[PDB]
């Protein structure tokens, strides 16, 4: 991306400098890799010579590119030439509140800028009736004002979360950008038609957009096990390095295939955003803001573009035998006969500004990899011990076992049962295991321990939503 700062604005947005992570009843459960990340500069964690701020835009300002490299607009005629020939666009009242693969606007979320400012909530800009939410005035003329000619500020925050405890000390933090609440629905209207679309189908057009991994991973794993091979590609600042190019053909496209001009000026916002950081202000050319639904959209599908532009490079390729899953920057894809992902970065290097790195951090990739190797949205594709046609989301342990030791403004058992989702996927011995690690330590912190939803609950349901 391009970093081009501008001059500060007053009143400015109020960033967030607090965390509301602690340690939890379950803290020491497990041994201790991670801490809340840096919020402020003045936290004793970090490390005395760095800068906070400094660090969160790290990724930024290497530079863009307009131009583009070869096989970018053939990939992307050939991934989107399986698309309908004309995309709807949604009315002001669905994008509101939602569809049944749209959901509606989450009243809870902050309104972005200038309501923030302003004082004004998210709900404060509605009013429910029968039910259904509509815009006050003021708010429904900044919407029709963003769908002719828009112009507005992403808010800059910090993430609060917990990070890897030398991101900790390094003030490693990740940023947030949050699109304001008018601008939101007008590209809910413009392209809320091609997100119900991919939504209703996950998987297919390579997206995982919108789906529900306790019943989708049976589907993708059968769409990618007959291909002998199956790998990740991992990116390094895939935000970061989104090119104008790649903004600028789905441009094109969304607009043949919607058949409104408009979502042209609107994703030209998304790829030239401007952002308000505190009191600062500054502009990026490329890269990604998210912070919607639809930049996830958009994001997957440049994904898919990209990836598919060093795939058509190699002899072998066929448009009949490939798969592609992404999410974001997240990807797993295959071919048959293969082509290793060691090409896919050769193409990348010489052509393109993308980062692909082995997922083991080695200077090359893994030999040979299977469906069974691969990590997507930091699960495993695992099959069932006693039902081999049902396949487990394994998540990763590191996820759920410093998760429980910190705990926000919810309830504690809340957040137990909560977890209890993701962990039972691993098998009733490492669940059982990790139950009873987190009992014993409340126990020695309370004295009594939380409930954990049984095994066998967990499995009965998760069968029964596969098997209807």
């Amino acid at each position: 991306s391009i970093i081009i700062p501008g001059p500060n604005i007053v009143p400015g947005v109020n960033v967030n400098r607090k965390s509301k992570l602690g340690r939890s009843p379950a803290f020491g459960a497990f041994p201790v890799k991670k801490q809340p990340a840096v919020l402020t500069q003045k936290d004793d964690r970090l490390e005395d010579g760095i800068r906070l701020d400094d660090q969160l835009f790290l990724k930024h300002n290497k530079g863009d590119m307009d131009e583009s490299w070869p096989g970018l607009e053939a990939a992307a005629d050939l991934y989107f030439s399986k698309f309908p020939t004309m995309i709807h666009t949604l009315t002001m009242a669905a994008a509101i509140n939602g569809t049944p693969n749209l959901e509606g606007i989450d009243m809870n979320q902050a309104a972005g800028y200038p309501w923030n400012t302003m004082g004004r909530s998210r709900r404060s800009l509605f009013v429910q009736q029968n039910g259904i939410w509509l815009p006050l005035p003021e708010l429904e003329a900044e919407i029709n004002k963003t769908l002719e000619d828009p112009y507005y500020f992403y808010s800059t925050f910090l993430k609060d979360e917990l990070r890897p405890t030398s991101k900790v000390t390094l003030g490693l933090t990740r940023v947030v950008e949050a699109a304001p609440i008018h601008a939101i629905i007008a590209g809910r209207m413009l392209l809320g038609g091609l997100i119900e679309y991919m939504q209703a189908n996950p998987g297919k057009h390579g997206s995982a957009v919108g789906c529900n991994p306790d019943l989708h991973w049976t589907k993708f794993f059968f769409k990618f096990c007959h291909y002998p091979q199956v790998f990740d590609l991992d990116y390094k600042c895939f935000d970061a390095t989104l090119p104008s190019c790649a903004f600028r053909i789905v441009e094109k496209h969304l607009e043949r295939l919607i058949g409104d001009e408009r979502v042209t000026r609107y994703i030209e916002t998304i790829r030239h955003s401007r952002h308000v950081f505190g009191n600062e202000t500054y502009e990026m050319i490329g890269g990604n803001p998210s912070g919607c639904v639809g930049t996830s959209i958009i994001n997957t599908i440049i994904n898919n573009i990209c990836v598919l532009s060093a795939l058509i490079q190699h002899p072998d390729f066929s448009p009949e035998s490939f798969r592609i899953l992404a999410y974001g920057d997240d990807v797993i894809y295959g071919c048959d006969p293969p082509i290793h992902p060691s090409f896919i970065k050769e193409f990348y290097d010489r052509y393109t500004p993308l980062v692909v790195t082995p997922a083991n951090k080695t200077d090359t990739f893994p030999e040979n990899s299977t469906i069974y190797d691969v990590t997507f949205l930091k699960r495993w594709f695992v099959p069932d011990d006693i039902r081999p046609f049902y396949i487990h989301p394994v998540m990763d342990p590191d996820t759920y076992e410093q998760s429980v030791m910190w705990l926000r403004d919810g309830d504690f058992q809340d957040l137990v049962t909560s977890l209890c989702y993701l962990a039972f996927h691993s098998g009733p011995k490492t669940y059982d295991r990790w139950c009873t690690r987190v009992r014993d330590q409340v126990m020695k912190t309370t004295g009594f321990p939380p409930t954990f939803l049984p095994y066998s609950y967990l499995q009965t349901r998760w069968l029964n939503l596969l098997a209807a």
